[PDB]
């Protein structure tokens, strides 16, 4: 009755207006099992019909069986099948080596608005490119560069985490070998300071905006894959050198040691908090660097509101799950001040005056809960 599958959370509509399916986003990210888990947000983005869903379906095979030597698979390819973002409804909980259980969210990003949105949300952004990295391909990164400068004016903390140029159908395998090492060699050459003055500046600045930039060169997958849209054939019908490098690529993106937890201004993000980033970014969607930065600070403060409120809520439920009215008030005022202190201790963006508004929202939401608890205790 219940089965994982792709869920449309962002849709472009026919009037060219973007809409966020908050109900669907909440249903997937606010489940009891994942809401408080730190999240790795994985996105595959790029031009239409360049093999993104095909890649993601192999990413699914690995995620569902990370510990299997045969995870890759005559087994047909299933999973992800215009403009928008689809997310996989199974938020994978993966054991990290440090003892954390992290949430892993996969997003298929199929427009510059959708591309900017997925990059702001992601902590691993796979930029899927066909055959080569073109100047237009780098020009798309320029707004992220300019947002990064404004964000870093007063801190050394970078706004973005991992970016991967995944070059499909690679053409030059002698000088730049298939895989990550040839890709790094190639990317260094392509990024070497130029071209149009705007593209010189993207090259100068891009490494300052991203914690990790890398590049993987993938072979052509063979005629059968290249020619049939719904390629329902054997793994034996896929080029063997493609499969060899695919088996390296996917754990290189997604192994437990590889998963990069989303973080902003030093704060690890939870699935609960990540919803606040979707909601703040959808409102500004191209926007200005200042509008992008203000949306980031707003989500950053609201993620702290959500964390402090949930803390007060679960500790109060543990208390009302009959107490004297003044013992219920005293415990309320104590737990409320603890959540207030929790919120004040978070390193939040925007400045004290900016954050005062969100502290007052926190206090109001906490008082809303308290009145519910009194009614539950009067009963
Ligand atoms: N040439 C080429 N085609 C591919 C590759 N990977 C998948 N395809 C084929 O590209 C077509 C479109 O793939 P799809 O995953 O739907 O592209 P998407 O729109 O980016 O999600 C299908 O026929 C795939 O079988 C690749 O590495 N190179
Ligand atoms: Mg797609």
């Amino acid at each position: 009755v219940k089965k994982a599958g792709p869920v449309q959370v962002l849709i472009v509509k026919d009037d060219h207006s973007f809409e966020l399916d908050e109900t669907a986003l909440n249903r997937i990210l606010l489940s009891e099992a994942v809401r408080d888990k730190e999240v790795v947000a994985v996105s595959v983005a790029g031009a239409f019909a360049k093999g993104k869903s095909f890649l993601m379906d192999f990413m699914l095979r690995y995620m569902y069986n990370q510990e299997s030597v045969d995870w890759v698979g005559n087994e047909p390819l299933t999973g992800f099948s215009t403009t928008g973002i689809q997310i996989w409804s199974e938020i994978f909980l993966i054991n990290k080596p440090d003892g954390k259980k992290v949430a892993v969210l996969l997003m298929d990003t199929q427009s510059a608005t959708v591309f900017a949105l997925s990059t702001m949300i992601s902590s691993i952004q796979v930029y899927n490119l066909s055959q080569n990295v073109q100047e237009d391909d780098l020009q798309h990164l320029q707004l992220f560069t300019e947002y990064g400068r404004l964000a870093m004016e007063e801190t050394f903390l970078k706004p973005f985490q991992s970016l991967i140029f995944l070059v499909r159908d690679w053409s030059f395998p002698y000088e730049f070998s298939y895989g990550a090492d040839g890709g790094a060699k190639f990317l260094e050459k392509r990024l070497k300071v130029s071209q149009h003055e705007e593209l010189q500046n993207v090259r100068k600045h891009i490494h300052s905006c991203f914690t990790n930039i890398s590049c993987f060169l993938l072979p052509h997958p063979g005629l059968k894959v290249a020619t049939n849209p719904n390629f329902d054939g054997k793994l034996k019908e896929i080029d063997d050198e493609f499969i060899k490098n695919l088996k390296i690529l996917i754990p290189w993106l997604l192994s437990p040691e590889s998963l990069d937890i989303k973080e902003i201004n030093g704060n690890k993000i939870t699935c609960r908090g990540l919803v606040e980033y979707f909601k703040a970014y959808i409102k500004i969607y191209l926007p200005h660097p200042k509008s992008m930065l203000q949306a980031t600070a707003e989500a950053n403060n609201l993620a702290a509101v959500a964390t402090a409120k949930d803390t007060y809520n679960k500790k109060m439920e543990e208390i009302c799950g009959f107490l004297a009215p003044n013992d219920l008030q005293t415990k309320h005022l104590q737990l409320k001040e603890e959540s207030v202190k929790l919120f004040r201790g978070v390193k939040k963006m925007g400045g004290e005056e900016f954050s005062r508004r969100y502290l007052q929202q926190l206090e109001s939401e906490i008082d809303e809960l308290y009145i519910q608890y009194i009614k539950h205790n009067d009963s």
